[PDB]
DNA sequence: CAACTGAGACCGAGAAACC
DNA sequence: GGTTTCTCGGTCTCAGTTG
């Protein structure tokens, strides 16, 4: 579908912080990932992402649909992994850390 | 796909736990042991051999290799037995507060 | 100070809905 | 067919509470 264009738009857009590449190629990115109870929260920071996904695909309408971050970040998170194009570098992931993200290449085809 | 029904059923039919035996013919309420860690009558192995049976089921616990955690088994089959749609508490007749505590569960068809 | 608890959040793996 | 999403059956995390 979009999400291959999409993500690398919302990479090279900027307004997502620790939405940033790693190398020149931008064949590997970062995706910030924190959990719903870890205090440094900020519902409208961290979510935002999950936010646009959800607004994207009509998945939410502002007014008409009550805010669920869970369902948004859901939906994201299992269109990422399930998608071939890209790929979770599961050793380079940083988890227990502060303000986490995860690490994913984007398989050329 | 749900292993937790059958399993816990398994588990009673045959008798190695004691404490968790039937109440009725029809198979649909049962007792489970529910002690207290803190207790010094809390044997350690026999009456946590149930909670480590799960861990040991579902591949959370490789003997030899991890640390046992009984906190953490008795945690996780809590949370099952309570997010379940086929067993439901019966938290009025569970006659906690007694020198072998239990819990009493009922099946849903 | 461990052990325990509920409630909300999370997750991977089919089974669908969908382009 | 390829792609995103919905189900589902557990599990995880946190702020409390209890022994």
């Amino acid at each position: 579908g979009k999400l291959r264009q999409w993500l690398i738009d919302q990479i090279d857009s900027g307004k997502y912080p620790g939405l940033v590449w790693e190398n020149e190629e931008k064949s590997i990115f970062r995706i910030p990932w924190k959990h719903a109870g870890k205090q440094d929260y900020n519902r409208e920071e961290d979510a935002a992402l999950f936010k646009a996904w959800a607004l994207f695909k009509g998945k939410f309408r502002e007014g008409i649909d009550k805010p669920d971050p869970p369902t948004w970040k859901r939906r994201l998170r299992c269109a990422l992994n399930k998608s071939n194009d890209f790929e979770e570098l599961v050793e380079r992931s940083q988890l227990d850390i502060s303000d986490p993200y995860k690490v994913y290449r984007i398989v050329p085809e």
